[PDB]
């Protein structure tokens, strides 16, 4: 019985401040507005992405700083947002669909890895009544190799070496692409995250469930 | 003389609620959230896909969870979502812009086709003071072959056999990789949806300026 | 310390009423939807694109009908949306990421450019307290080729002459690709027009601090 769509003005008002903060992930990260992110968080959330799966949010903008100095290049496309509120908790789930749009190169071919998935925020309404996120965790539901360049016969016999199926097949389907391609990068890959196919998939939507009746919540599995 | 930039804070608070309406497609129906999808329709909604051509709400629900528990593999990329707004007859048309994308197989091979297109929900507010969608369109602007795998020369000339140009050529320009992958998946194909180059656009864009008027509409052509 | 996540009702409000601003670009304009389009901004507005270089508001408009007249096939995905507010000056900046999603064919081969940018909405509230756009200029972040048939060796090798490293090299990185193929339809280019990687950059976030501090700017350079 959460509040969702209509409801009463203030309600939409909650749902429109939450929404905007999940897009700060897009608009904020990607520009590399680190103030502007750090807000939309409590200063003890947590966050976990595949490539460096648990953190907390101060460390997880260091690490990001770090790997933007030496070249990482992910972007997001966000591709539908909606917020489940429960005003009797001040208790909100912000779901924000994304496409992870990552490029890298190999023996000298760019290209992109694109993984169509959700974000999900855990968020509160603090003692300023002010919502901000306290858990951060994705549900990955598909992806894709990208061609950059004109995909030439040549240029794709080389990339097919690292997209091979023996390689795909390590990670968890619905982020196999982008896990390869950031491994090879160097980065730990968490193959411990939701997908829609595996059983963490059940495991979420509990979380979910159980933060919006205001109880605790502990997203480490 | 519609509302839909700016203007009073009832009317920016109705067009949010609409907005959030129509998002609740790409949202609650890629994650199988019936309950929420229902929310966004009238008890005697109806909905046209390329896939389902006329459904009601109920029908079209039904339909969509028999086709997700076989495969089938439909998501939503929402891509600017904006509200006409009538105060003076309680009328609203949301328009959603959106990529479909869905994920099929061929002879083994994974692709996507992607379809940019405009999702048009026909709005009133209800007795409650709710928004709702009494009619369900969409305008197919264009669409694409999209590859998962590297694209090797072997896994494209099997693919080119099902993408011929006479095969494409029996549906409308818009629509017609994505009426192509459909119907080698054995669904019916709605041939007579509006597109940017058919001429049921005139007739769309006349149904929309009626609704808006308060007057009844039949979108079952 | 702008306004741009919680604050005061009022101030949600202003940022929900620039935020469907900016979206009209790509709800509005890839209709020709071009009364509503021209509501977005100001008389006096001055526009930038790669296809057009610097326009009135008025200009661009016409420019832009006889361009989709001849058969030019813009599109865009907005793909997040916020906006900075300081209610002490009525200014603000949108910040909507987008894809801009070009039509194109080259030797009777159809194809897409993609370009990932940020579309920056310099934005003042008016005489009658209604948002609009001032000045409106794009940071190009990424683009890539997108085949739309079933990338087939021989139609790639024909596609191939037109994106060669040589001709790529001609623009900034960021709008390499976009820029080629727009060039191959007689588009003048604009060259100087801000990347996340080169000078302009800065140049823009400039301007962008001083109109939110009140100030008057001018983005012909
Ligand atoms: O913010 N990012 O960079 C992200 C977020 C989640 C991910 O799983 C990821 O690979 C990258
Ligand atoms: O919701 N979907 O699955 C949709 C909606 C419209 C379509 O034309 C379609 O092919 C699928
Ligand atoms: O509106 N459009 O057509 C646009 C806007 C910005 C661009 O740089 C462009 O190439 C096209
Ligand atoms: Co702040
Ligand atoms: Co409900
Ligand atoms: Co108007
Ligand atoms: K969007």
């Amino acid at each position: 019985l959460y509040s969702h769509l209509n409801g009463t003005n203030e309600e939409v008002l909650d749902r429109m401040k939450v929404a905007e903060l999940c897009k700060g992930w897009s608009v904020y990260r990607d520009a590399s507005e680190w103030a502007n992110f750090k807000e939309m968080f409590t200063p003890d959330a947590n966050i976990w992405t595949t490539w460096s799966g648990a953190q907390t949010i101060d460390s997880f903008i260091q690490i990001s700083k770090d790997g933007k100095d030496k070249g990482a290049f992910i972007m997001h496309r966000e591709c539908g947002t909606l917020v489940d509120l429960n005003p009797k908790t001040q208790r909100a789930i912000g779901k924000m669909k994304t496409t992870i749009t990552q490029r890298f190169e190999y023996e000298g071919v760019p290209f992109d890895i694109d993984c169509d998935n959700y974000f999900i925020f855990f968020c509160l309404k603090d003692s300023n009544g002010d919502w901000k996120a306290r858990w951060y965790k994705v549900f990955y539901v598909k992806d894709k190799f990208v061609p950059v360049g004109v995909p030439t016969a040549e240029n794709m016999e080389k990339l097919a070496k690292l997209f091979s199926k023996e390689n795909l097949e390590q990670y968890p389907w619905g982020y196999q692409y982008l896990a390869v391609a950031q491994a090879n990068l160097g980065y730990p890959i968490d193959k411990k995250l939701p997908t829609w196919k595996n059983e963490l998939y059940h495991t979420m939507y509990d979380a979910m469930k159980e933060w919006m009746e205001g109880k605790e919540i502990d997203l480490h599995w």
